[PDB]
């Protein structure tokens, strides 16, 4: 059964947001957004130029103050009605993430919106806890401190959880009293822009949430140099990461924090449920068609195990239902983009020429109504050796690559031999085996017997290359303040002179 | 007669640099040649890099209340050795003994104290997510980090560095200014007799754009702390940018207001701006070198700064009362005496000093005199830029809201302070000042538990307090999951 007629034609084109509105980018530059399943244009986009983005800054430096003088609780109000708003249309936005991504609307409809939001939700509900210290000196003299906001921020946010990056990185920023300008990544700028509107809609001061799309050595550039920025975070590749921290060093001081991917293991233990294990290195390596940062993409199985391993995995590859991405058994989809499918398609590539064994997949989908989508197959590679560039690098397309080990102590050496450093996980019933591989894994985010949970309170980021910084938790808002100390000496000051 | 010749400290020992690089440090208050010291080579810097993982590993499996008696013990000794170390500070600085022997070491002393009490509340946290699932955290040391010191309080700011870093469970190496590279040899031994592991405290002296490049570059450095300027300082975070990714926190001076409430007792404020200025010859990152005072009491108060400049007491550097000293460098004094030039051609009315002291033996040392300008404006480059010497600029003003926007109207924030005898006055002007580091009718004081660094251009991070030791550790989120892991495919 063909499936045509299915013409889409192009939305408005995409212009600023900049304080309270949307305003037309005077840089002269446009891009194309794309929908990955099919090719079409989505929408023409306006970049934000560098005039632009100094409009942006001073719209965000007069919107800050009015917001940080409003009282905590009214913060907090304010961020909870956009949370409101958020779970209201939370099907719409999921549809629109789909459109722009090609993740499954069975994702964007649970994933996406859902845990962008309860991040808000917890930094809004944290604003009135931020408090400063009081310290006694001595009868005559004590100190106390502020948490008082840095200012004007910048968010540049990446194309796998475009609004998922927009809430994390602008609710604690807004939290903590600042005004956030965020630069979503060219390949997905569409909800950032509707997350704006939202903030409008829920009091939100003009300026205090402002939107750029353009390009990275552009508009990105731009943001980086400018001298009223007081804070960068960053989540993308480490490529772009190191020019953003060159750029930024290079300019007005200013405190980076980035997130930049990994090759994070998934250590299957001698004592593990294979069913388990291979449900777990699913998920770890599959969702979002394998383009998450914190993907399990080294999963290291016993030697003993390894061929019953195989075959626990060819199961259940074999249940993945590519198709339609607003069907509801969808659970696959395109890559994100059709340059970014070469790349992938290089790197499998590789693996095949240096000799991985190839389980499953290592091609693109092909017939009707995939091949006008940047689709690629769930890829398995296995006898896979620690020298092999599949092994090395992040891949972010869904590709997986089984290693085989024989006991504990060389397995996490062999998780730690990475300049990466973001996540890991351990599949074991055994309490010491557990936490004791945990505590010597260099990772910052790991799960015992799961994958992929990333709940509100639980600080995330990178070890080693994969980042600096963290995101959520309390210890996130405390990040986007600045301590003043300041002390009260009441007795008589002595001078020597 | 001159010192031996000073090597490198790696792993509990000294060794020779093969380098083939020496370069000398200079008693400036006689021009002679205190010693010579190796700098570390590239080659150097990786054997101290390896002999620091090596040290951080043992240090690291130490119980916390080990390595809580070990720092225990380095601060009973320094405080054993206050005065030696202090005499060999007033060497190598040219600060009086009254001061190093009073603070320098005591304060260093007292930060390196403090953190030795907190590693045992240094803890993780656990949240319940659901009956079959909690995370809970740990805050596991960063490995090897590097600090970068500054010549106008080199064992100060050793201990102010390393004590964090250690405290938290990682090693330091550090590299100390080569103007003043002598006290942080002496620390690394003391450490070493407290019962530090080897490897955990390195010492690597040199010059800025060799040593100091090639530790912020070294793949396996995992943060650096800076202090210095800011010209420095960008260089720091540049090559750090282009090497491993890593942090970087700074403090990079100041241009810091003293503000003189127009209800302020004008004997108060002169004496606070005498200490916010010429401690330490005016070479302290915290200065309050513009002094903002009411048009009404601008006259008053210039009699009053001159009375008590009139008083200081320049001379032998380990008298009692001896209370200047000559610059760190002759080098510096040149460039402080091209500020003092730049005031009187800008048109700023010098009220005293000006000029280098003269006579026996004050010839062949590196002084200048202590100098004060007024009928300043907020365009000249006296009062815009930190000039690192004893120069106060006096800067009249008319109101609040003024006085505040001025204050504030600098690319640094490092201090702050305001003299007033009124409680609405002084908490309200201190609130709206863009500075990390406030005080209230004082000016210097940095205790222990008080967090101190800059807004703006004048640093990144904070150094002392709680938050401190905490920065030295990085964050691991473990979820225990109890329940049924459920896969979608
Ligand atoms: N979650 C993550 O950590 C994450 C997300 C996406 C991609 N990646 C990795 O990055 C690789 C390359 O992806 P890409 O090149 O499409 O994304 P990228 O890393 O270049 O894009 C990330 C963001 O950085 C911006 N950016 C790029 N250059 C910039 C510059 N010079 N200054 C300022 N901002 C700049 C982009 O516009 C975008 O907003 C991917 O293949 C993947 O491995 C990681
Ligand atoms: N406490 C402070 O913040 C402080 C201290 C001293 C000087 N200063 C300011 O800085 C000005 C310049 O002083 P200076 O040039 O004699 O001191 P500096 O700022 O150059 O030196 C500080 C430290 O930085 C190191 N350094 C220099 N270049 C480096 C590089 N490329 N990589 C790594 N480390 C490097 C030096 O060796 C020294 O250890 C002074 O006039 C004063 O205004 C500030
Ligand atoms: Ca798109
Ligand atoms: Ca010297």
């Amino acid at each position: 059964h063909h499936h045509h007629h299915h013409h889409m034609s192009r939305m408005a084109e995409q212009q600023l947001y900049i304080h309270g509105k949307f305003v037309a980018a005077t840089s002269g530059k446009t891009f194309e957004t794309i929908n990955p399943a099919t090719g079409e244009v989505l929408a023409t986009v306006q970049a934000a130029g560098r005039e632009d983005v100094d409009r942006a800054v001073k719209s965000a430096q007069q919107g800050q103050k009015v917001w940080a003088a409003m009282s905590a609780m009214a913060r907090s109000r304010i961020l909870r009605k956009a949370v409101d708003i958020l779970r209201e249309r939370n099907d719409e936005l999921a549809r629109l993430e789909t459109l722009d991504t090609g993740k499954p609307l069975s994702e964007t409809a649970a994933v996406d919106i859902v845990t962008g939001a309860d991040v808000l939700e917890y930094y809004a509900g944290l604003i009135p806890a931020l408090e400063g210290s009081q310290i006694p000196l001595r009868d005559s003299s004590f100190v106390y401190t502020r948490r008082e906001p840095l200012g004007v921020v910048a968010g540049i946010g990446a194309w796998n959880y475009p609004i998922q990056i927009a809430l994390w990185k602008s609710a604690p920023a807004l939290a903590a009293g600042n005004a956030m300008i965020f630069k979503p990544s060219e390949v997905t700028p569409l909800t950032a822009l509707k997350l704006a509107e939202i903030y409008r809609e829920a009091g939100l001061p003009d300026g205090v949430f402002n939107v750029l799309p353009g390009i990275g050595a552009e508009t990105g550039q731009y943001l980086t140099e400018h001298p009223d920025i007081a804070k960068i975070s960053f989540t993308g590749g480490v490529a772009s990461g190191k020019k953003v921290m060159a750029n930024s060093a290079a300019s007005s001081l200013k405190e980076v924090t980035m997130e930049l991917g990994g090759k994070s293991p998934l250590i299957i233990a001698e004592d593990a449920n294979l069913d388990l294990a291979a449900d777990i290195a699913m998920m770890a390596n599959f969702y979002s068609s394998g383009q998450v940062c914190t993907n399990g993409t080294r999963v290291f199985v016993p030697a003993k195990f390894k061929a019953e391993f195989e075959h626990k995995i060819l199961e259940r590859v074999g249940r993945i239902r590519a198709g339609d991405l607003f069907a509801d058994d969808t659970n696959f989809g395109p890559l994100v983009s059709f340059p970014h499918r070469q790349n992938v398609l290089r790197y499998i590539e590789s693996g095949k020429s240096e000799g991985a064994r190839l389980l499953c997949g290592g091609d693109v989908l092909k017939g009707e109504g995939f091949d006008n989508g940047a689709w690629v197959a769930p890829t398995v590679f296995t006898d896979c050796t620690d020298d092999m560039t599949i092994v090395r690098e992040e891949i972010f397309g869904p590709v997986m690559s089984i290693l085989s080990y024989d006991d504990e102590a060389e397995v996490i050496r062999r998780a730690n031999a990475t300049e990466y450093g973001l996540a890991a996980g351990v599949v074991t019933p055994d309490l010491n085996r557990a936490h004791r591989i945990i505590h010597q894994l260099e990772a910052g985010i790991c799960w015992i017997n799961s994958w992929g949970e990333s709940p509100a309170e639980m600080p995330v980021g990178g070890y080693k290359h994969s980042g600096i910084g963290r995101e959520n938790g309390v210890m996130t808002l405390q990040s986007y303040t600045q301590v003043k100390s300041i002390q009260v000496e009441m007795g008589p000051f002595q001078s020597i002179f």
